[PDB]
C-alpha cells in the first residue's frame, strides 16, 4: 500500500498516534511491503493492564471453553490459509511450500493444544499427618508475554498463545518488525471470532523498546522468546529485576552424523531436504555436518551434486525454488563474513562460497571442505545456506565434537548398527536426536535446548505445562 | 577455638592460602565461634572444574549405586546428630529442639530424595510417522551449584544436593557465610564415607564473590539459591549472561485468614507454634495475619496471651524457651526500624515493640493491632517475632489483601465450611496453602512460589524433575 | 415395517439366512418395531476372524489416522442425530429429551476419546544394570468385544468402540435384543465413511447364544459389557476357559445422603432431576435415600410434591413428559414385586405403589417411607421409578448403611460442613461420590464400581487405558 | 522332625485341630521334612473375617507407617537370610545359590515396594462444570488374597503381600502345599516384629479346599495367583460368582531368537545361565530356542558343549551343581512323556533324553534338535531341563513362530542390528521382551503376561496399582 498497521490491544484495534514508522521490506526486491508503530513501552503497558483485566474470567471459565475459542481462531486461518502463506512468503522470504506447511502446521497445532482442556492434570499425595489430605492443582501463572522471531514467525505466535490460553492465561504478543504482517493476520481472526477482549493482545515495535517492556513488566508472570541468543540473554536479564519466569529457545548449531554403515541416499537427501526448508534458514536442520573417512568421499560428492541443483530466487515469482532470500542486509553480510573467515582458517569451497549482489539479499548454497572443528565457522550461527564438512575416523569423535559447543538443541546421526544407535543417543547431549530422517520436531514432541539453546521448552505435555503453576493445599482433617 | 575452616574440593579438604578470613559469630553471645576463607571465584571455579570432570562417571553409574551413596551420607548425619545441631544453636541462634528436628529431618529428606533411583520416570510417545518411535529420555543436567541461607542451613543443603545426585549430577554447594560450621560438618560425612571426588564440593565466602562466580561460570548447567529476593535478582541477572538455567525461593510474607466459624483455640496454637519455630525466622509462618469482626476481640486476646509466654535467650544455655536471637546485627536494626516505622503510620502496639539492648541480638515478641492493609509493614520481611494485626469483613477482602503481595510462596485460612474453604483455596494465589493447621511443607509435597517468591522449586517429584532435562529421541523405522 | 436386520461383519452388512428371528417392541405400545436375527455363535465367529484379520493393519496405522477414522464416525451421528434419537425413544422408551442429549454426547464422547491419539504414554525406566534401558510400550490388545445393554444402548456403543479403536484394537459389538435399532444405525455410519474392513464389526443375537460366544472365543484379548450383575457373572466365568480380560459395569443401588444442614431445595431437585433421566432407568441416580431426622419431615414433603408433576406416558407422543415406559414386561413385573414386598415388610406408600395395567409397561413414580435397611427393596435393583426413604440419626449411620450393599459404583451427599464433606469421602467405599449436585459421570472422569459393580472401568484415561498393555523391553548395552 | 505346622491367623499360629496332614517332601531324597494341616474352607474364612477386621484400622494409618511395618519385616528376613534359603533348598530343590539370591532379592523388593508410600497420586481432573472439582482418589481394595506355586516361593509371597499391605490392604496367603515350610518362616518374621493383628494370615492346604475359598469368598476384593493355567482357570471362575477382581500369571513357553549376527558366545551364555536358575524350573528362561541357519551348526555345538557341563543331584550336598531335581513325581512323568512323544514325532535328540530311576526326581539336561513348530512339545510347559531347538531363514518366520503360542509373558533376540533390533520389538506379541541378555524382571519393571500368561500384573508402579481403586469425587460449588 504500503498499509500503515495498528496494534491489537483490549479487544480492539487500536490506531496508532506516533510519528515514528518502521519499514517493513520484502526481503526478495528490498520494496516497502507495510509499515508499524515504533512503539514503545507506554504501549506494551497497555495491553499487559488489559491482560491482567481479563485474566480472572478467563481462567475462571471451564478449559473446555478456552479450547473452544482455540478451535475458532484455528478454523479462521485454515479460512484464510492461501492469504496469510503470501504474507509470509513477502515478508519473510520462504518459498511457497514451505509457508503453505507453515500455516497449515499451525492451524493444527492450536487445535492440538486446545485438546488438553479436560487433560492436565493436578495430583492427590498422600500425606503422613493422619486424615490429612494434600491436594496439588495446577494453576495458570496470570499474564505472560510473547516475543516472536523472524524465522516460522506466524507458527511460533501459537507455538505461545495457544499452551497460555488454554491453561487459562492471558496474553501479550510481539512479533519480530521484520515479520508483523502474519501476526497482524492472526490478530484479525482473533478480532473476527470475538475472543474475549484482552486475552489475546498485539503490540508492534523493536526488541529493546517494546520487547523489553514485555520482559520487565512486573504484571507480567512469564516471558517467552525465541531468537537469538544475545536478545534472549538481555530478556532475562531483564526479568531478573521482577523473578519473572523465562522461557527461551535461543537456536543453535545443529550437527548431523555420518557413519560408514549409512544409508548413504537417505542422509544426503535428510540433510539437504532439511537445509533447505526455508532458505537454509531453520534451527533445526544440521549446520555442522560430520562424516568418517570410509564414506567421506562418496557422502561429499553426492551431497555436492544434491546442493548444486538447489535454485534460489524470489519465492513470489518462483514456485519451482528450493531457496529464498535471507531475511536481511546484517544476514547477508554476516554470512559473507564468516565464510570469507573460514577460507582464510583453511576451509577448501567445494562450492558457491561468494556473495549474490544486486536485488534482496541472496547467497549461493555454499559447502565448505576440509573444515577443523577449532574454526570459527563452527561456533558462530551462519544463517544462510552454508554446510561445513568434518571428517572424523570414530564415533567418540563424532560424539565429542558434536557435543563441543555452547547449544544443545538439536542432532541427528545416520547409521545401521544397533550398538552404535544406542551409543549415540546415550552420548549426544542435546534436547533432541533424529536417527535416520530429517530433521523436525512433532507437535506432541518436546523443543527444550541444552546450555544455551534455551530455557524450558516447547510442545507436547510438557509444553502446556511451562503455563501452569503448582498450588499446593494441605488439608487438614 | 576459634577454629579455621577449609574448602572441600575434588575430594579432599583443602587449606586457605589467602590473608583473609570471615569470622563466624555466636548470635547469642557476638562471641567468635569459628573462621572461613574469604574464597574468591578462583576457588569456586576449581570445584566447579572439579565437580564437571567427575560428572560424567557419576551420571554413568546406575541410579540405585547413586542412592547407595546418599543413604551412606544420611546414616553419617545421624550418626553425628547431636553433634551437628549443638551447631546449628551455637552458630544459628535457633532452640535446641528445632536444631534436633532439622537434623533428623535432614536426614529423612535425603533418603526419600534417595528412594527416586528407579522411579524417575522417562515417555514414549505417539508418533504421526509410521515405523517411528519416539523416546523421551530424563538426562541430567550436569554441572550445579547450590547458595544456601542462614535459616534451616543444615535442611538446604540436603534440599538441593540429595535431589541434584539422585538425579546424576554434580555439584557445589557454598553455605551462608553466617552459617557454615554445619555444612564444614556435612562435608566431612561426605569425604569419611569416600564419595566418589568432585561429586559433592564446598566453597566458602561471601556472596558477592563467590555465590557470584557460582551463578556465572558458564560450566554451571544450573544454579540453585534460597535467600534473600534480593540476592536471587543479583543471581538470576548474571546467570542470564550464559542463560543458565535457575532454581530460587526467596521467602515473602505467609498470610493467615481467621474466620468467625474458625476454631479459636486451633488457629492461634497454629499461628504461635508456627511463627515460634525458629525464634520467628522462618518462611513458612504468617508474617500477615486477618482476622474478621465477628471473632476479632476474642481472637486477638488469646493470641496476645500466647506470645506473653514465649521466652527468649541463649538457646545453648536454656533448653526451656521459644526463641532465640536474631542472626545478626542488621537484621535486629531492620526489625527495630520497620516496627518504628508501623508505630509512626498508625500501629497499635499490644505487645512488645522495644528492641533489647546487650549481648547477642534478641527482639521481644511483638503485637501489632489496628494495622492497614497500605502500611510499610505489610510489603516488607521483618525477620524478627512481628505480628501484624488486620481486621476484615468479608471472605473477599481477606483473600483480596492476601494476594495483595509480590510474594506467594505460603499461605492459610481456619474456618469451619466447606464452601469458604473452596473459595479459599480457589481465591488464593500462592504455592501453598494450608488448612486448619500449621505450617511446615511435606517432604513429598512441592515448594514453590508464585510471582516473586521464586523459580522453579523444591521437594517431592516436581523438586527432583528440577534437576533433570529432555532429551527427545525421533528413531526412524 | 418391520425391517428384517442383517449384521455387519467384515466390511460388509450380511443378511440373515437362519430361520429364527427376534422381534423388537416399542415398550410405549408394545408394536412390533423391527426384526433381528436370533445369532449364534458361528455368527461371532465370522465377526471375530474378520477382526482379527483387520487388527494387525490397524494397529499398524499412526494413531492420529484411527483418530481421523473415529472423527468421521462423530460426524456422521451429528448428521443423523434426530433419526437416531427417535430410534432409541421408539425402541428404548426414554423421553425425546434425554433421547436427544446421548446422542450428542455420544458424538462429543468419540471425539474426546479421539484427542488421546498423541497422548498415551509409555515409559522408560531407570535400570540396575550398567549400559541397559528399560523401555515399557504400550501395545494394543488385539480383538475385543462388547456386549451392550438396553439403557443408553447407543453411548455405550461408544464407550467401548471408541477407546478401543484409538487404541488400535478391533472389535465386535453385540446390541441388547431389546435396543439393536441405534446400533444398526451405527453401524450404517461406519459402513458409508469406509472405515477399514474388519475394524468394527456388529453381531444381533441373545446373550445366551452370540453373547457367550463373545466372551468365550479364544481369539478375544477382552470381554467388555454393561448390564445385569448375573449376566456379568455368566460373561466372567466363560471368560476363565481362555484366561480372558474382562471389563465389567453392573450397575448397583446408588445411596444419597442428605444431611440436616443440606441445601432442602438442590437435594430435592438434584434427586428428581436425576431419577427422571430416563424414566427412573439409570445406574447412577439415588435408589437409596437417607435423610436425617433433622430436616426428614421438610424433605420428604418437597420430595414428595416433586414426585407427583412426574408425567408418565408415550415419549414418541408426548414431549412433556418426564418419564417413559419401563423396557419390557418381566421389568415390569419385578418392579410390582418389589415394591408389595416392600408394603407387607412394613413399608409405608406415601405416593404411587399401583402398577398400570394397559399396554405398554408403565410404572407410576412411587415414595416409600418407614423403610429399613433390613427390608430386600434395599438390596435389589428396582429399575422401574422407586424412591425408598430412610431415616438417620448421626453422619456414621448414614455412611454405614450406604456402605451395606454389595454395589458401589455411585454414592452422593448434601451438606454444608467442610468436615461431613470430607468425612463422607473418606467413608464412602464407591468409584464415585457426587457432592451437592446430580449424578451424571463426565467423560474426563473414570466410571469404576467397587465390589460386584464391575472389574476395570470406563472413560477418561484410565477408560483407554483398560484398551491397552504392557510390552517391557530390556535392551541391554 | 518332622515338624507339624500351625497356620498363622489374626496375629496369632493356630494348632490344627483336624485330624487330616498333608505331608511335605524334600524332592532330592522323597523323605518327609514336614507336615501341614489339610486346610479347608472355614480355615480360610477364619483368616479372611480377621483380615477384614483389621483392613479400616491398617488403611487409616498413614501410608509411611505402613511401609515402616514392611521395613521391619525385610530386616526380619535379612537376619534369618540362611536358615530360609536352606528350607527352600530343602522344599524347592534348588541350588543353594539360587535359593540364597531369592531370599536377598525378596527382602530388597520389600523395602523397594515400601519406597512407594509417598508415592503413588491420585488426580486432579479439570471439570466442564463452573467451580466444580474433580477429585480422583487412590483406595485399597480392602480384603485380599494370595495363592502361591512351588517356584520361587518365598519370592511370591512378597510380590503379593509387599504392594497389598503398602496400599492399606490386608491379606490372606496360601502358599503350595509341596513348598509351605519358607512361608512358615515368613510367618514367624510377621509375629516376632508384631505386625498389627489380621494384615498378615497364612492358611495352609489344597487348592481345590482351601485356595478355592481364597477365591470365591465374598469378602475378597481381589485373588491374586501365580502358578499354572488350568489353576489359574478354576480360580477366576469361582472368582467370577462373585465378580472378584483377579490378578494372574501362569506361566508360559518363553522363546528365545538367535540371529546369524548374533553374539554366539553371549547368546549360548544367556539361554544355559537362564535354563539353570533353578534346575531348569523358572517361567522366564527359553523354553523354545529358534535358531536361523546361517549359524544353526555353531550355535548348537557350542550350546550342546554347555549343557554337558551342566551337573544334577541333591541341592543340600553338592554347592557345585547347576540343577537340582524337579518337584515332584507328577512333574518327573510329564517331562518323560513329553521328550518321548517328541522323539516319536521326529525330533532328534542331541543330548539326554533319559529320566534317571531312584531316589528324588531328576530328569538329565536334555537338547531336542530337528523339532518343528507343529509338535506338541512346543505347546506344553515342559518343567524339566528340556530345550527344544528349530532352525529357521528369516527374521519374520522367527517372530511369527513365536508368537505362534497361548501364552505371551516373556521372549528375547540376539542379534547386532538397528532395524532388527526394532522389527523384533514392534512384532513380539509378549509382556516381555529381552535384548542381547538373560532372562529376568527387575523390581521396577511390570511383568505381565499376555494371552493365557496371564490377567493384571506384578512389580513396579504398575503392579502397585493392581492393589489400588479408584474413588472419583465430584465436588460441586
Ligand atoms: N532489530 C534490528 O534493529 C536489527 C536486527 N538485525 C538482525 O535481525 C536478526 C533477527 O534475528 P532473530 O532470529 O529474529 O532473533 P532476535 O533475537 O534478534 O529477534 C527475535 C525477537 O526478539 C526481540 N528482541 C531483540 N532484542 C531484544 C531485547 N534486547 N529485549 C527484548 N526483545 C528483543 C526482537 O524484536 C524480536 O521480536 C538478528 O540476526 C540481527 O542481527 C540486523 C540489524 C538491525
Ligand atoms: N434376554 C431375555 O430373553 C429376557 C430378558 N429379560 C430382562 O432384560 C433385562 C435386560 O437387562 P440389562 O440391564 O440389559 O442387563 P442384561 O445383563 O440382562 O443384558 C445386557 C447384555 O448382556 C447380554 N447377556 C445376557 N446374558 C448373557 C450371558 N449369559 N452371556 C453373555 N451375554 C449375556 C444381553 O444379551 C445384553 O446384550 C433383565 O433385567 C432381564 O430380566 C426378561 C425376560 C427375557
Ligand atoms: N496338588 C496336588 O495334589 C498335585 C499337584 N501336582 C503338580 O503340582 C504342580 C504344581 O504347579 P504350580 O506351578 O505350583 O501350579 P499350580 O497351579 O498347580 O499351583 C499353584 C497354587 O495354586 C493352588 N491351586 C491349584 N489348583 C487350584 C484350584 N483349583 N483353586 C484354587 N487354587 C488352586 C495350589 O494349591 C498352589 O498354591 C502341577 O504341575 C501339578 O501337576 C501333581 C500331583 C498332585
Amino acid at each position: 500500500v504500503p498499509v500503515q498497521h495498528p496494534m491489537y490491544i483490549d479487544g480492539q484495534f487500536v490506531t496508532w498516534r506516533g510519528d515514528a514508522w518502521i519499514d517493513v521490506v520484502n526481503p526478495a526486491t528490498e520494496a516497502v511491503i507495510s509499515r508499524i508503530p515504533d512503539g514503545q513501552a507506554e504501549d506494551a503497558r497497555k495491553a499487559i493492564d488489559a491482560a491482567e483485566r481479563a485474566q480472572p474470567e478467563w481462567e475462571a471459565l471451564p478449559a473446555i471453553e478456552r479450547a473452544s475459542w482455540l478451535r475458532k481462531i484455528s478454523a479462521g486461518i485454515r479460512e484464510r490459509a492461501s492469504e496469510i502463506s503470501a504474507l509470509i512468503v513477502e515478508e519473510g522470504g520462504k518459498i511457497q511450500q514451505l509457508a503453505e506447511v507453515e500455516v497449515a502446521f499451525t492451524a493444527d497445532y492450536i487445535d492440538y493444544m486446545a485438546e488438553w482442556a479436560r487433560r492436565y492434570e493436578g495430583e492427590i499425595i498422600q500425606s503422613d499427618r493422619p486424615g490429612e489430605n494434600i491436594l496439588l492443582f495446577k494453576r495458570a501463572l496470570g499474564v505472560t508475554t510473547g516475543i516472536l522471531p523472524w524465522n516460522f514467525p506466524f507458527f511460533l505466535i501459537a507455538r505461545k498463545m495457544a499452551p497460555a490460553l488454554l491453561t487459562g492465561n492471558t496474553i501479550v504478543i510481539k512479533p519480530s518488525e521484520f515479520t508483523p504482517n502474519n501476526a497482524i493476520a492472526f490478530a484479525k481472526i482473533v478480532d473476527e471470532i470475538g475472543l474475549p477482549r484482552g486475552v489475546f493482545n498485539l503490540v508492534l515495535g523493536r526488541g529493546e523498546t517494546v520487547g523489553q517492556e514485555l520482559a520487565g513488566n512486573p504484571k507480567v508472570a512469564m516471558v517467552s522468546m525465541t531468537g537469538s541468543v544475545s536478545a534472549g540473554e538481555k530478556i532475562m536479564a531483564t526479568a531478573a529485576k521482577n523473578i519473572t519466569k523465562v522461557c527461551l529457545e535461543l537456536g543453535g548449531k545443529a550437527p548431523a552424523i555420518v557413519m560408514d554403515d549409512a544409508d548413504l541416499e537417505l542422509a544426503v537427501k535428510a540433510i539437504v531436504d532439511s537445509r533447505v526448508i526455508n532458505s537454509g534458514q531453520v534451527c533445526n536442520c544440521a549446520e555442522r555436518v560430520y562424516v568418517q573417512k570410509g564414506i567421506y568421499d562418496q557422502f561429499v560428492n553426492r551431497l555436492g551434486e544434491a546442493m548444486q541443483a538447489v535454485q534460489f530466487g524470489n519465492p513470489a515469482e518462483r514456485n519451482d525454488i528450493a531457496m529464498g532470500p535471507l531475511i536481511n542486509a546484517a544476514a547477508l553480510e554476516r554470512v559473507e563474513q564468516k565464510v570469507a573467515r573460514a577460507v582464510e582458517e583453511g576451509a577448501r569451497v567445494a562450492f558457491g562460497g561468494k556473495a549474490v549482489e544486486g536485488k534482496g539479499y541472496y547467497y549461493p548454497p555454499t559447502l565448505l571442505l576440509d573444515v577443523r572443528q577449532e574454526m570459527s565457522i563452527m561456533h558462530e550461527e551462519t544463517f544462510g545456506p552454508v554446510l561445513p564438512v568434518v571428517a572424523f575416523d570414530t564415533l567418540e569423535d563424532a560424539i565429542s565434537m558434536a557435543n563441543d559447543s555452547d547449544y544443545g538443541l538439536t542432532s541427528s546421526i545416520y547409521t545401521q548398527n544397533l550398538n552404535v544407535a544406542m551409543k549415540a543417543i546415550k552420548g549426544l547431549k542435546f534436547g533432541e536426536t533424529y536417527i535416520n530422517r530429517e530433521n523436525f520436531e512433532a507437535m506432541q514432541g518436546f523443543h527444550a535446548g541444552w546450555r544455551k539453546s534455551g530455557i524450558g521448552g516447547a510442545d507436547g505435555k510438557h509444553g502446556l505445562h511451562e503455563y501452569l503453576q503448582t498450588q499446593v493445599v494441605y488439608l487438614q482433617s
